[PDB]
């Protein structure tokens, strides 16, 4: 299991995922691209999109927070944590 987020510091959509992942308590890995667009720009490359949130578990993308809730609680971000 590889579960990372793209974050922004400045982005309440991005902290709106905290409080579901936190909720879950889901051992992801934050990329705040506030301070950074390295790795902002490699998850453009990632899954073709530019805006955060974004969540990718084992290099799956997933797509934004809205899309996260409902892969979390129809059970496919769940069983990924194994
Ligand atoms: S909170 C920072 C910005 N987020 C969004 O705009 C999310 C939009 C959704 N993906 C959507 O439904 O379209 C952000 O990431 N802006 C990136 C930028 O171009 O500055």
């Amino acid at each position: 299991a590889n579960v990372e987020i793209y974050t922004k510091e400045t982005c309440p959509y991005s902290h709106r995922a905290k409080a579901l992942l936190s909720s879950k308590g889901v051992s992801f890995q934050e990329l705040p691209i506030d301070g950074n667009a390295a790795k902002r720009e490699e998850m453009i490359k990632r899954s073709g999109r530019t805006t955060v949130p974004q969540i990718f578990i084992d290099a799956q993308h997933i797509g934004g927070y809205d899309d996260l809730y409902a892969l979390d609680a129809r059970g496919g971000l769940d069983p990924l944590l194994k």
